[PDB]
């Protein structure tokens, strides 16, 4: 279909307006052109937010090939707005797993020959493991990589214990402006509003339980205490457990004794049974699994905000119970039985996503001025390791110049002042007589590297 | 009477300790631990510093940081017969006599193995004076931040050998005072010393650090529409995300010194300001006189300059009414009639709360600040200095900031007290993360 | 009409609905066997939904015989009543939007084929039903027990009737109800604003500044939905008592107009506090509310919604034909303030509104989630059956001068439908105490409180 | 040491500009003198904002004599401000009740000759019950009574229900500035500081139990849901619990399936185990019982919010508990110790405001900007009456002139108007050709008398 290019084309302009720190790029850095033959690739969710990201670097003269790494992520009338540029390129949302590997392997190749790529643009890893894997030869010039998610970061490690990586890494995740704003205010701006569009369920006087405390969880708990719920938590590390006793939650283990011994009756069903809502954030290796999964409340509903699959046990139901389907990702899933179900029965489980990641997947995503201070992090990292040619130098100085990196914090300032002064905020300046005194310059940065704000 | 009686109460609103306590109880795995302690006795460290001397440990104590001594605290020590004052001399020449008295008590001197200071003052002499004892050391404890500071720098300079641990780096520490401590104080005090209505007034706060941000909202969460100003724009962008205005004393935040550089329109509207920063002359002189009529002034940010408290002083009179609350008024240097309006107020002397008010913060909050520290020192003596050869640790040499390891047994046992659980890892689950089941489980860049 | 075969998704439809009506469901099955609607007939034509579905199959499951239609024109879902058809159920509820068949269902809701029909109950949705009985056919009005209204729109008309003489058989009105009144208005629309608003415009909620005119009782909720989101938001109003409340709830209280007179001039209108708003809320039901003067005012890029029921509470009709209108999605438009003739898509000083002056909860949303509309159903069918045990109709023709009254829901049937409201939470209310309820006065049935607590 | 009456002065003389409508009410009817001395005797615990309503009084002409009505509440330092002002009070904190009483009657009787009065001022009813059953021959001189409370409209009620009641009075509570902003917000702004300041203990993270859902209800719940606590609530009304649902709380019953017997195995001893503080909130003679306390867990702290002293059992815990007292307002009690104790224990009990009222009793209590409606309308009801003197209707129409009554409209908005313009707020003034559409005077009642506000 092509009807939505029109309709991404207003969106996009008042997603302009609300993105005061990208856009000031477009104007000052427009002049002397940084970017000249840097041929890239790159991979996240493709949602408006990303039309205007694809827009400036088109713009600054660079050109990209891209991809999305969710299959309930993509946004159809943003995709279509990146295609009325003239560019044939294919991406929807609702696919088969095969299908999903046939979109990537068409990114990367033009009627048989492998792009001439420099850089990348990876979120997840699941780019980076292909091409190290099965096209050695790709990675002969390449100068960077840029990742924005946990996940990512992680796959990126190992391969460093090992050496089978060979090029530096970049890290855009750390920095202040992307995982205490994306991460912690990105997900309470889209997790309820994700909730209500599919079950439209009154959420005051209900009770939730969610899964870890990170990050994501932060906002995920607050996004549904601000509505009226009742929420629990239930945490590994004692951390994160500490910061959720004196957030006003109530902590506990849906195992008994903490201890996950593997027999049913080493579950605390007596808890479970006052539970009518689940959300996992974690991102491991089965962190709601099939005996628990059993002895939840009828009627429950079940959801994943972490970017893999693997929180809960989707394996153990589709060998057992029945699904029946409601809606796009939503789902009716009935206990004890395999063949069939009765039309009138009242046991059994509703499921959002497909246990992946709801908040894209029922819902827009977050919104336009937040992921305004995730990009400029990643463009300006793109730029600060373009320069350096790292397909150039000798091998003599290879040796010494793989090492970890990230971006100075000057350059996160510059962004945060000119998210500040979107809002219509003021920033006042410190008299010499101040400046001198906490030996910070007029024009600097404030806080240390070990600051953890 | 009285002293002997919350003793009972300290041990028991403080689970980690006696968790820690009970849990090493029987195995003893520290026996006649030689620490020479010296941080200022306050109510907590009652028992583990009377009680053992009291079985027969006999070991003295004393404070270096006499500013912050109670009297509460030695006087619950002086119901036992051990020869301890930490009486309000404030004389050095009456100081000395108490002190030869203590150092050695049958005519020998104590083998001291560790110093407990925590204000890096006397810790360059004597030791250091004469290096005959100082190849039998372990470690150093400090706390204060800036103060560690001259032996980061005579660490670096090359005249010591000894590396240093950080105990105020920790994760625990930092969010129990820096943000959760505030939260808590700032709206009982700032209602407490003046009795008024936070509900459809205007504030405004400046910067918007920790402190900042657990003062924003301890205001907003009874209905004060706040305001914040900030230098820093990361701060500032946190305060835009929290729902809060973010606003300007100055014609577009250039500070002049005129008096056409004042916005003056704002300063007439709002009905508060309180300082959370810690620099100097943050309230201006020039837009101190420009406020709205009978504001409330407040400061809580450990420095006394932070408000143009001198041209206030030498231009506006004061009136007072208790030692605790000082009332100030506009009108001039004398001659109110019976009570105007151009008038302000005063917390408690305008540089801390901590005058008389209230001490500190709620027992919880302080639980981690004593149990980071006596698991510091349980680390050290596992292991003897004297026994690992000299050979292989310069062949190794690296210095390295507390183990994440240390802080989240602390926590373990603070989130067992309010009730809570905390679930055990599978062998196979933990590999996927790459950390065991009881490994640190985040790298030292990740900020909580 | 359409397919009959269609009804089975409406049945599942129904069935997955029915899982989020505790008090209809409790209802239903503790009457079971007692039957107390047993001989009753009843009428009714409040609008097609799926939960009005609902409410037929409840009425029929105790013993009663029903006939409906609908009072409204646009308002009518095609699924809910093929289900109910098949059933078994005669419905007349259908799309025809032509102003032929608006005469021609009228009289073939009650007339079949020449012999009147033996109606005993009513249900009016706004008055239509108790103009026609009492106007246009007479003869019938001794069978009547008695009729039931749930909007004040009626009750007013009802009232002014009763003074003319024209009303003959008594009539019961359920709006000032507590489970009827903070239900429809209170707790409607603080779920559904920030939703509407979100689905919308998708903006970034938190960090702006808003404006909300009035602070009535939907006027609190609407008011409550935004704070807890983000954002900054002003009160304006007209009444000192409930302006009070809004300072003590942590606002600020404002005016559009200088000094609060408004002259009609250009210069009584306040720029300084017009240019920093980005969404303005009109919560009233008087006319133009907000002036074609603030409409020059506004900051550039705003946000309206009006949320009464007229295009007339804010000056739309300035609109008409100085601006310019654009459409940017099915219901949000853009208005370009540079001029008439013409407009350039990269404008800065548009605006921006939702639903112009009508609905915003029908056009992209389903309105109210189903479980308020539970409070809103289950206090009507207490009603019918209190009215049958009266037994009006068949009184002689002397003592049918002394019952007939006008009175409102009694307390304790207001306190039965929040019982089983309570049990759908899994919450467990208390059971009074012989000893301790002779010490408040109270009974042990209940109720507990007199009849002007104000809740 | 009555010499601290200087500072209690002092503080007072600071207090005038949160109160506009008291201060209009001077800027009104100085120049009529209403009162001209007429004689108003009262009881209601005293404050600073109370001795404000004395001092106007004493200003505006008339002497007036004053009680105490809770032992806590005396505040000798702010009484002594008015006793130094010629008016005799008879108080003492923590004195034994029969004193108390013997201070009581002392007022009463003035040179063994009943004193003249004209109206009285009550509290709780406790006055109005000893002039019924003690010198009744005093009534028929008073005028008239103004009382407040929810439960002092209670004993009216049934009073007229036994038809002994002569010379009628004013129901305060009906009107707004009383009812829904007085009960509301004093609550929410008092206990939290009240139980800060007597226990300092940390009001994060714990879980607490309040009882009821009305006014009071509604507004103690806040102040303990804002300071990080999790709360449950528990209430007979359905139409009130159906509330709590609807805010975001939960509903139990201390009682199993809601059915009590009076049996010992008829509580459930599991939620029981877990609260860790109890705000009663019902003014009741039994909310809970004997046992319910066996089953609580260790160290709790108690409180009370009612009227009276009934919904504790304290008559259950003195025969059995032993009582030592140690500190003012927080002592021990003990739960299985009699006569005698071991070393240690750690099963004792931490109690706060004895039987008596919290707030005003461990605080300083309700603030002066929320009562300046409260004693504004106390005011303006005895002006009111004053303007329908009595002693000169027509002997036959006595009869018929007796009814009962409340405060009209404008007079209510004329206070509410006041209160407005003290925050900095503007009213709209409706326009001319919006009177005629709607149907209401530019200034008249805007609100049917069924509002509920
Ligand atoms: N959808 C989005 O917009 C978005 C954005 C960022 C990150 N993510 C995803 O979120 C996930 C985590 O993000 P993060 O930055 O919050 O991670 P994080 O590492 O900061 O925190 C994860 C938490 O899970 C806890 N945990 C681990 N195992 C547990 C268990 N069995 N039970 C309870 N707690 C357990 C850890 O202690 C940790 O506190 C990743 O999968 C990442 O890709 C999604
Ligand atoms: N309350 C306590 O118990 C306690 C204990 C120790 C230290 N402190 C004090 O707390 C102070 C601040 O605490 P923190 O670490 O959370 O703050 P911070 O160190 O994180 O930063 C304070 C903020 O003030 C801002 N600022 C500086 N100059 C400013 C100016 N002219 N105008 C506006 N804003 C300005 C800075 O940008 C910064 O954001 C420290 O200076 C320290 O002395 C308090
Ligand atoms: N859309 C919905 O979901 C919904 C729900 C219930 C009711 N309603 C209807 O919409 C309206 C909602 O009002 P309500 O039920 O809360 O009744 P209400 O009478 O309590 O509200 C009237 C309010 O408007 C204020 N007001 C009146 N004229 C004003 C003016 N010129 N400027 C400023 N303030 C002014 C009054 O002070 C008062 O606060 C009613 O007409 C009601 O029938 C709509
Ligand atoms: N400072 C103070 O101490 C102070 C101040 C103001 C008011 N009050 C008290 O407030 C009370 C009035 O509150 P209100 O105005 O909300 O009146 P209210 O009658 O509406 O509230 C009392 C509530 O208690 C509930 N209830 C009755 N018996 C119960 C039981 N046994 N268990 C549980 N719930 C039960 C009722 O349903 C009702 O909701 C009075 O008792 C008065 O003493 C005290
Ligand atoms: N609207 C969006 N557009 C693009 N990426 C997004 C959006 N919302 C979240 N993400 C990214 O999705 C990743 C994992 O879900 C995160 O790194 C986050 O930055
Ligand atoms: N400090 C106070 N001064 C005056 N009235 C108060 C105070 N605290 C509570 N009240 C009132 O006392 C009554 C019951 O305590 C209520 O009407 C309440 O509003
Ligand atoms: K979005
Ligand atoms: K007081």
């Amino acid at each position: 279909d092509i009807t939505l290019a029109a309709w991404g084309r207003r969106e996009l302009i008042i997603a302009e307006s609300e993105m005061p720190a990208l856009m000031g790029l477009r104007r000052k850095y427009a002049g002397q052109q940084p970017l000249k033959g840097a041929k890239i690739l790159g991979c996240i969710h493709m949602t408006i937010q990303t039309g205007v990201l694809i827009e400036t670097l088109v713009a600054l003269g660079a050109e990209v090939r891209w991809s999305s790494c969710n299959i309930f992520s993509t946004q159809d009338q943003a995709a279509a707005a990146i295609a009325a540029a003239g560019i044939p390129v294919f991406a929807w949302k609702g696919e088969t797993e095969e299908e999903y590997e046939w979109c990537i392997e068409q990114t990367i190749l033009k009627d048989g020959q492998p792009w001439d790529a420099n850089m990348v643009l990876d979120d997840g890893g699941d780019l980076t493991e292909i091409l190290h894997k099965k096209y050695p030869q790709m990675l002969e010039r390449i100068h960077g990589i840029t990742e924005e998610t946990t996940t990512g970061v992680h796959r990126l490690l190992d391969m460093l214990k090992n050496g089978t990586l060979k090029v530096p890494a970049i890290n855009v995740n750390d920095s202040v402006t992307k995982s205490k704003n994306d991460n912690k205010y990105g997900c309470r701006h889209s997790l309820n509003d994700a909730i209500k569009r599919g079950t439209d369920h009154l959420l005051s006087g209900k009770q939730a339980l969610v899964i870890g405390y990170g990050d994501v969880g932060k906002g995920s708990s607050q996004s549904l205490r601000q509505e009226g719920m009742i929420v629990k938590v239930a945490e590994v590390d004692p951390i994160c457990a500490m910061q959720a006793c004196m957030d006003g939650f109530e902590v506990v283990s849906p195992y008994k004794n903490g201890i996950n011994d593997g027999t049913e009756a080493s579950i605390d069903a007596a808890l479970l049974g006052k539970i009518d809502l689940i959300v996992t954030t974690t991102g491991n290796v089965n962190v709601c699994d099939a005996n628990m999964l059993k002895a939840l409340k009828k009627r429950a509903v079940v959801c994943n905000i972490g970017h893999f699959d693997n929180e809960i046990d989707t394996a153990f139901m589709r060998k057992n119970w029945a699904w029946e389907e409601v809606k796009p990702q939503v789902h009716k899933i009935h206990r004890t039985g395999k063949d069939g179900f009765d039309a009138h029965n009242d046991d059994y489980l509703i499921l959002l996503a497909e246990g992946r990641l709801v908040n894209l997947g029922n819902a827009t995503g977050h919104p336009s001025r937040i992921m305004d201070g995730s990009f400029a992090n990643q463009v300006l990292a793109q730029i600060h390791l373009f320069e350096q040619k790292y397909a150039d130098l000798p091998a003599a100085e290879k040796a010494k110049r793989l090492s970890v990196e990230v971006l100075p914090k000057k350059l996160d300032e510059e962004v945060a002042l000119e998210m500040v002064k979107g809002f219509g905020g003021v920033v006042t300046q410190l008299t010499p007589k101040q400046a001198e005194y906490i030996g910070v310059s007029v024009e600097g940065p404030f806080k240390p590297d070990t600051y953890r704000y």
